[PDB]
Parts: C-alpha cells; structure tokens; sequence
C-alpha cells in the first residue's frame, strides 16, 4: 500500500523550535508567539526497517517540499545535509539508507538516531541560531533529545 506519513514539528529538549534560514539550512532557536508561523513543518514517513517496541524507522521530509533530511559523509565525517528528490517518486515505503532514522523513545523524549551512521544523532547546540546537525556524542551541550508535535 502507500506509505503513510504523520505532519508534525520537533522541538529540543531546551525546547527551541527548527526554521529554515537559508537556502537548505535548519536552525534551533527559541520562539514563541507570532514568530511560531516560521517553525519548520516535517512529514514523518514510517518506512521499510530494523524495529522494535521503542525504534521506529522513519523518514523526515519537510512538508510539501521535495525535501529530505539524510546523513551522507562530507569531507570524511557523517554530516546532515538537506536533500532534493524527484517528487514523482517521493515519500515511498522503501527509502534509501540515508533518508532513514531510528526514532527513539526514551524517558518520554525522543532520539532520531541515523539508521546508516549508528550512534550519530539529530543534534542540536546550546546557543541560539546555529544549525542542525549529526553528533556521534551524547550529553556534551549537544541536545540529542526532542518532543515530537502532530499538527493538522
Ligand atoms: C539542515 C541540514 C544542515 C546542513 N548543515 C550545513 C551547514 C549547512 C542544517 O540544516
């Protein structure tokens, strides 16, 4: 059948909100208020993969974009980058590796590990206005922890 996929927004633990600043560039910074409009829609796919009670595979695509989150190696190190696809062809259920995170549920946060680079997670920094990125490290002013938000 299809693939099926859920609108939501993440948030940090510290609980900074993810918008597009730039070309293909998420940033983490606090916002409330009028401002929320700017936060980044995704569309989560739960796609072909290793799973369990607490690990769920999915896709992160920004809604209504031909946009995917994906982990590839850049200048020799796992990196986030923001992906373009054939919109023709995209969401499927059987996305390729670098497209996929395990979704984790831990102490009622979440951990969006990559499925092709283990142990290296959507991270956010400390400081306000700086990018999303992969981190290989947990607990070190990197936040690897997120609460996930459905929207309509
Ligand atoms: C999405 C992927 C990541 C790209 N980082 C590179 C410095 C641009 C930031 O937002």
């Amino acid at each position: 059948a299809p693939v099926r996929s859920l609108n939501c927004t993440l948030r940090d633990s510290q609980q900074k909100s993810l918008v597009m600043s730039g070309p293909y560039e998420l940033k983490a910074l606090h916002l409330q208020g009028q401002d929320m409009e700017q936060q980044v829609v995704f569309s989560m796919s739960f796609v072909q993969g290793e799973e369990s009670n607490d690990k769920i595979p999915v896709a992160l695509g920004l809604k209504e974009k031909n946009l995917y989150l994906s982990c590839v190696l850049k200048d020799d190190k796992p990196t986030l980058q923001l992906e373009s696809v054939d919109p023709k062809n995209y969401p499927k259920k059987k996305m390729e590796k670098r497209f996929v995170f395990n979704k984790i549920e831990i102490n009622n946060k979440l951990e969006f590990e990559s499925a092709q680079f283990p142990n290296w997670y959507i991270s956010t920094s400390q400081a306000e206005n700086m990018p999303v990125f992969l981190g290989g490290t947990k607990g070190g002013q990197d936040i690897t922890d997120f609460t996930m938000q459905f929207v309509s």
